[PDB]
């Protein structure tokens, strides 16, 4: 009894998405989804994601996280059906991962973004929304819009966290 993924008709797409302006480092300031839980003796720690636009218009996408120590994982997001949407490249290479979808919901490129993800993995549907910031903090107002958007997708307050800013790893 995991919360079902919302229909896609409920997830907006950023109008006139600009791939070149979305490049760069984004810090995950907010995180919400059906497998995310407000854990208090091990609160989630902030991580970063770096997007890099290639000649073929896919992104190299690199996640940097603290764990023992630092992990850097690089993946490929391939432009999907409509601008702002992507699929995961080389999906054959991820075991038990059946599908993966990304949709940029909104962004102003130089301050924040909200991005929606939905995947099917070991035969289960998982989704999440990240609130990306170009810095490690954002306004209260942008946090509230993120919370409201998340609730609009069926998530209660417990499935929404704000990762604590850190210095190890994520900046190198």
């Amino acid at each position: 009894d995991l919360i079902p993924a919302p229909p896609l008709s409920s997830v907006p797409l950023q109008q006139n998405f600009q791939d070149n302006q979305f490049q760069g480092k984004w810090y995950v300031v907010g995180l919400a989804g059906n497998a995310i839980l407000r854990e208090d003796e091990d609160p989630q720690k902030m991580y970063a994601t770096i997007y890099e636009l290639k000649e073929d218009k896919s992104y190299n996408v690199t996640s940097v996280l603290f764990r023992d120590g630092c992990d850097y994982w690089i993946r490929t997001f391939v432009p999907g059906c409509q601008p702002g949407e992507f699929t995961l490249g080389n999906i054959q290479s991820y075991p038990g991962l059946t599908s993966y979808l990304v949709r940029v919901v909104s962004t102003n490129y130089n301050q924040f973004a909200m991005v929606f993800f939905k995947k099917v993995s070991q035969n289960q549907e998982y989704f999440k929304i990240t609130l990306y910031g170009r810095t490690k903090e954002l306004t209260s107002e942008l946090q509230e819009n993120f919370i409201r958007f998340s609730k609009s997708l069926g998530l209660p307050e417990n499935n929404i966290v704000f990762p604590v800013p850190i210095d190890q790893c994520i900046d190198g």
